[PDB]
């Protein structure tokens, strides 16, 4: 029985998973966090401490059949978008990205110098968040700016959640029992961070993120789609810098901007005892994603399944609700029976009737990377 | 007969029309150019109007009994402060200085032209009408952005949108073209021109629009990119070392199809498309997609539509456009016809299947005329 350990390593915390890419059995989860007074001071200790964790559970990896390490990377730019095994030189390479996603790639990459230490017996494997959507068609990955100033500093829509919205795809054709290449779908990856896709077979169509993750849906902490125009207007009235405007939409816009509150949940609880901010948060953000689900609607033409899959996704049944009421006479149905809180696995919460077809598909994206190392290392 | 006369007052050039409101034929039309190049015998935008006054002379309108009883202004922005047709005094102009980091090019100049008329024209009233009025009222969903409230709501920070005037005359000879009600309907309106952007429409209601904080925001255009990640702005601060006032000015001046192509006119585009040109290609299908993407995005707002209507210069004369924004949408309710999509016909006019669910047409804008009828109503009768 073989498995691989799978790390995502952000600037103040690290996640680790040890799973078996055949039975899909998680051995072992957990999380370092603090990474100011904190008894975890750098990144080596970091690894150190899981370690002792996975040794508590019962874990010794000398036992374990590991076959491969697993390393998320946020962005791969225009370079980077297959499964990659790591050496000196490739890893060097990687240092050139840190210009497009300067908060989230240079933790991974500590990561992967660690890891590479205290585990040299074992091969190492690179996947990258942008990946998935690599081939965009030109209409869709082209920006309307000047050309020259576009090529020369790469400029583009990359796209984000690709790990996510591939595994759905496969798993939605999976639940129908029908051929991936005869499908067209729309995947809703509603979390933390919040995006759109639209798939035709194999290959995708359109995602609402863009050159970062900034760009699309309505988020936690950021704002999505607004005029660029924001950053010049904030200067020359607010005396604002450019730092400070980027800033301010990343970390303290969206849901928490609009009503001072992070947590999903809590929001229902505001609405019902007559807060009228909270209201107003939950109704912006409901008004952003019908439009990105009639936008893709019409970039299909013909639309076979519709997904809801991450945190909110799989277990908000108001949301959904409120996604996709009044569209009967676009396709889409739903069945308040079947669309109950607290149900489990893929299912169908459309009605039988319904000409599109709506379901849940639970994500796992750790599983997904599993299955892209032993691949990418000869089967 | 009564006549009203109509003004554009931009940087460089002042545009103008002598209409009258209840018959709707305009007695004459022209365009100053040039104002303030040393070459030209037109320095300031007092010599531009007084320009005007004789190219009507040369047209036949003898001023002085031509029943003139308005003059009506155009101008881009009127914020939180001004959405209804307003009859113009000093203390209102007082008021409308102040909105200028709003619209930095566009209003300064408009305010230009309202202070040379007020002074050559003392004894007619004025009228002032702005871009952005008809969207006043969008739904708070709408109108508000996802960003810091406290921040937002000190410098009035919202989405505003334009072509106001454009959006709601077309919606009226929509309903008008029916036999119909405007109460009872629910309409999608694409302007295309020079500048482009998109409505939807629940009665005398807007519930959305494709333009923002300014005409930046939406659709690909001439020289505009629509929309974009604002992480943009940052990234090219960063790497190319380029300050912002400078991508300000790249975004609204070397974007959009001439960013993409080199071209301007559609009508070259076309023929450098059919003789295989493959940057002129791409110009025109990211166009298209965007398009496509606000179409569907509207059909999903207004939840049962009833009509969508195509105008300005690109949307009364280009049948290719049409048929690339709305082909592939049966299943949506669209079916287009094509014997009816053929250029040579002018006019309000159908071109759907009579059997589509929805119904599409072409509707011309008429921005002067719907001017000068605000003028008379708010004047009293």
């Amino acid at each position: 029985a073989r498995r691989v350990l799978v790390i995502n390593s952000g600037s103040s915390s690290l996640k680790f998973q040890l799973v078996d890419p055949e039975s899909g059995v998680a051995a072992s989860t957990g999380i370092v966090e603090r990474i100011e007074s904190s008894p975890v001071p750098d990144h080596d200790a970091a690894l150190r401490r899981a370690f002792d964790m996975l040794a508590g559970d019962g874990v010794d990896l000398n036992t374990a059949g590991l076959v491969a390490v697993g390393h998320r990377v946020v962005h791969g730019g225009n370079t980077f978008y297959r499964p990659t095994v790591l050496d000196d030189a490739v890893i060097a390479r990687l240092h050139e990205l840190s210009e497009l996603a300067p908060l989230h790639n240079p933790p991974a990459l500590l990561g992967i110098e660690v890891a590479r230490r205290l585990l040299p017996g074992i091969a190492h494997v690179a996947v990258f968040d942008t990946g998935f959507f690599h081939d965009l068609p030109p209409a869709a990955a082209t920006y309307a700016i000047d050309r020259e100033l576009a090529d020369r500093w790469q400029i583009r829509r990359y796209g984000f959640h690709g790990t996510s919205h591939r595994y759905v795809s496969e798993q939605a054709a999976a639940f129908l029992d029908r051929p991936l290449r005869g499908l067209k779908q729309i995947v809703l990856h509603l979390g933390n961070g919040c995006s759109a896709s639209a798939i035709a077979g194999t290959r995708p169509l359109d995602t609402s993120m863009g050159l970062t993750p900034l760009e699309g849906l309505v988020m936690g902490t950021r704002s999505g789609d607004i005029d660029p125009s924001v950053v010049s207007y904030l200067c020359h009235t607010a005396g604002m810098g450019v730092d400070d405007v980027e800033s301010m939409l990343n970390h303290r816009s969206g849901v928490v901007g609009l009503s001072g509150v992070r947590d999903f949940r809590r929001l229902r609880e505001l609405i019902e005892s007559g807060d009228g901010a909270a209201q107003l948060a939950y109704s912006v953000f409901t008004h952003r994603l019908r439009k990105y689900i009639g936008a893709y609607l019409a970039v299909l033409g013909h639309t076979d399944v519709i997904s809801f899959t991450a945190g909110i996704g799989e277990n908000d049944a108001a949301v959904r609700r409120d996604a996709v009421s009044g569209m009967e006479e676009l396709g889409i149905v739903l069945d308040e029976r079947r669309n109950l809180p607290g149900a489990k696995g893929a299912r169908q919460i459309s009605a039988d009737d319904s000409p599109i077809t709506v379901l849940v598909v639970p994500t796992n994206e750790e599983l997904a990377i599993a299955r892209d190392c032993v691949r990418v290392l000869g089967g």
